[PDB]
């Protein structure tokens, strides 16, 4: 399957780290002064369409 490019910090099923997708149940953190992506644990949200 293929989702889409993230657009808000806290997503999961999106292209977080590079072109690879994270995994529901985690928590990605976008834009953060140099930190464009980081698949960290926590509770993210299924990037809607």
């Amino acid at each position: 399957v293929v989702y889409t490019d993230c657009t808000e910090s806290g997503q999961n099923l999106c292209l977080c780290e590079g072109s690879n997708v994270c995994g529901q149940g985690n928590k990605c953190i976008l834009g953060s002064d140099g930190e464009k992506n980081q698949c960290v644990t926590g509770e993210g949200t299924p990037k809607p369409q």
